[PDB]
């Protein structure tokens, strides 16, 4: 079974996100990109939660880096910050599956990701059909 | 090109939440589960978000019948409701794809609701290419 991975620069979010996905998922837990990607290297993640809004590198940037090197990762992006045009192309730019705000309801946050494991298996069995019928 | 079809009670409301997605869709209007029946019966809608609290039939109840009749739907309750369990269980019985809930933001119902559109494609295409490896 695939992990959810969640990212963020503010720790007491990371543990209270976890508390809605804990009882449906393992949840993986990361304070930053470099972090993140250490954890990504290091095992199997079907959906990603990320910050926008970090120090250093921003939630797009990080999860840019993700659709190169792991692909069939969903990725979200969640913020509570008030909306800047920029992020939403930069978001945009990146094919990002979900965007999300803060603050967060319990039953939307797991709504939310439950929606993206769903994905993550059509896309991978979606993929599995096509490799499979070429053959 | 296929539709959202948006399914409230209070028609304040599907006049805003069409605000916010007539840039990237054919957007669809109903006044209550009969009337969104009866637009069902009668076009072609890839993704349906529909309030939970409406007047004689619920949301739920709505999306059931729908999920019998036009499986391919991809379907969503919101609400603004403060929670009871029993809605949970009864949208978690249903094989509801999201919950959402009020107030939304633009940019977040906007992408759940692409988001639901691609996993309509996804499932789509899922199933052609079942079918055709068969064959």
């Amino acid at each position: 079974a695939p992990a959810i991975l969640l990212v963020d620069d503010e720790p007491h979010s990371l543990a209270a996100m976890k508390l809605a996905l804990e009882d449906d998922f393992d949840v993986l837990t990361a304070q930053g990109a470099e972090a993140a990607i250490a954890i990504l290297e290091e095992e199997w993640v079907q959906v990603i939660i990320c910050e926008q809004r970090m120090p250093g590198r921003t939630g797009v940037d990080f999860l840019t880096e993700v659709r190169e090197r792991w692909p069939e990762t969903v990725r979200i992006i969640i913020t509570g910050y008030t909306d800047s045009a920029s992020m939403m192309a930069a978001i945009n730019d990146a094919g990002i599956h979900q965007f999300l705000t803060k603050p967060w309801h319990p039953e939307q946050l797991l709504s939310s990701a439950r929606n993206a494991a769903r994905m993550f298996t059509l896309a991978r069995e979606n993929e599995r059909l096509s490799l499979e019928m070429r053959l």
